[PDB]
């Protein structure tokens, strides 16, 4: 068929990566970033290597409850339909156990978590119309000493596998993969000066293209008995 | 030592098992609940069995940020230290991936979440003094299929199991573990007529003495290798 797809945050990194592969197989595209000019380049990018794409550009903040309400309705009045979904939200700022504090884990948790979470209950019920749907959410890594300042993202990314499962659970019965793919490493900032390519077995960090080879695969038809399962692009824990 | 325990959530049910059996091997208690009365009333049940208890009555909702810090600031002021916590607050209502929304998310990860984590910043900073402490969170099921209508419960569980481990690592050169306890049924609500008994390997349902002896244990200074981990006394998943 010729599927819709919409991937947020794809102004560039592995959102832009995701949007180019998707555009490769000829999926029909729905994109968004907080910035419109990042984001309409994109549109030109892709249209440049295939003149007859169609993307759509709707700018926006994902974070946004009514921003998301606003973005499927148009999506819902444009397409008619929406296929795949690429949940793709930053976490939080890096915080600790001892530097941490609760309005921002509240804010953290919103800004993510949440947001997936709405994201999906707009995106399958559009989906849900005909019993079909590809949801890819894009989660990193738990749980171990942050130690990487990754306290409350992680125990974010905890709860959002968790609610994966359930939903993947939920939505099989209609033909709608839930799956989370967790990179490991690409572009975004962080603070030779780097041998943190010791401690990750592949000795590599990854590339957009190889997580987006992998959220692409899941996108597809073929990975239609693929559902609430947990994927590494991370080249070893 | 003669060590004080804070034990919240205790007029009844699990905590207030816990209190008995803290009680039950003298040491010196700090309770709590919502309710001042029937919080009171277990303070008596203890004393009478143990006369020379010393046991301190805090009413108030734990859930509270600011009620929080003021419990903390008094158990401090009182007591002078503290070994143990027993973070025990109950998580949210039931929901479903379906019926969930996104105000009522938010409330329960603050309720239950949060308020674990809060508790445990000022729990530790008191038990740091002494290089010693107990923290044992009562925390429940995931992940599967709520299904159980747990859908938000169970990854505010998830959430808290990550964050323990984390925890766990951080405080663990302070003498201090963080242990998660998974009960499974005891007393709650809830809607023969009950066969739920048949689903659980010890074809029997939990009982607070049960779930108590096991906090115990994990309070004790035999205890004290035993850290970052997750037991149920569910009886089987």
């Amino acid at each position: 068929s010729k599927r819709t797809a919409f991937v947020m945050g794809a102004s560039q990194g592995i959102g832009k990566a995701i949007a180019l592969k998707l555009a490769d197989q000829h999926f029909s595209l729905v994109i968004n970033s907080r910035n419109l000019d990042n984001i309409e380049s994109v549109k030109e990018d892709i249209l440049a290597k295939h003149p007859e794409a169609s993307v759509i550009v709707l700018a926006g903040d994902m974070s946004d409850q009514h921003t998301r309400a606003g973005i499927f309705q148009k999506i819902e009045s444009q397409c008619g339909r929406l296929d795949v979904l690429i949940n793709n939200i930053p976490g939080g700022a890096p915080d600790t156990f001892d530097n941490c504090n609760i309005e921002d884990m509240t804010a953290t948790f919103t800004q993510k978590t949440v947001a997936y979470i709405d994201a999906i209950k707009r995106a399958s019920s559009l989906m849900k119309q005909n019993e079909f749907g590809r949801i890819i959410n894009i989660v990193g890594n738990l749980w171990k000493e942050p130690g990487a300042n990754m306290f409350t993202n992680s125990m974010m990314n905890a709860a959002l596998i968790n609610a994966s499962k359930n939903i993947s659970i939920q939505l099989a019965p209609h033909n709608i993969t839930v799956n989370c793919l967790n990179p490991g490493f690409i572009a975004t900032d962080r603070y030779a000066e780097e041998q943190i390519a010791s401690g990750i077995p592949m000795k590599r960090v990854g590339s957009a293209e190889e997580t987006a080879a992998l959220a692409a695969f899941l996108a597809s038809e073929e990975a239609s008995y693929i559902t609430g399962q947990q994927i590494s692009a991370d080249g070893g824990s």
